[PDB]
DNA sequence: AGGCTGGCAGCAGAATAACCGGTGGCAGCAGCTGACCACAACCGATTTTCTGACC
């Protein structure tokens, strides 16, 4: 499915573009390398042709999954254990797990949480960049005008 | 049978990542003052010494 063209979604760097497929050589054989374009960094992420569905490369989301998660945003569920440490590394995991109803549950506990309180500023990156890859996947994926998936965004975060 | 004497050898030293609770400090400010300048006047003799009339 692979071509040159596509809009993928890497796990926890965001949306990424592919240009070539290499044959770069391993053991003497050329495996099948795709290329990445992920222009949060401009870093170029190559891998093998088969172990991107084991490592997590997601492909784009255009169907109710949309509706999905915006219910998910929209969700009343609002809990987390007592101690920092755990909600941290609770949200951090669902974070790292590189799914977007998930991503969606963290940035509305984290948007609640600092709308009501306003926690720290290492959370505060941690919104940042989670809000960064879901208005990033949003936006590549509905081709619906970044920033405008901004203005959606607060919409949604409205509710 | 080892020992304690002898050089011999080797070495130290000097000179040239967040939460929660609590508690005391602290600064800011209306709000009693309360002692204090502080002008500002007002009198209390005070002494001089004319001023005014007295016979």
């Amino acid at each position: 499915i692979f071509k040159v063209g596509d809009t993928v979604v890497y796990p926890h760097h965001g949306a990424a573009l592919v240009e070539a497929i290499e044959t770069r050589t391993i053991k003497g054989e050329q495996k099948e390398y795709l290329v990445l374009k992920v222009a949060q960094g401009d870093l170029t992420v190559r891998v093998p042709a088969e172990n991107a569905e084991y490592v997590g490369v997601r492909d784009v989301v255009g169907q109710e999954g949309l509706d999905k998660v915006f219910q998910v945003l929209r969700a009343p569920h609002t809990e987390e254990p007592t101690n920092w440490s755990r909600r941290y590394k609770a949200n951090l995991e669902k974070l790292a797990s590189g799914d977007v109803n998930k991503v969606a549950e963290v940035v509305r506990d984290l948007w609640r949480r600092d709308q009501e309180r306003g926690l720290s500023a290492g959370e505060k990156r941690m919104l940042a960049k989670a809000r960064q890859i879901l208005v990033g996947e949003l936006a590549l994926a509905e081709s619906t005008d970044d920033a405008k998936a901004e203005t959606i965004l607060d919409e949604v975060l409205a509710a």
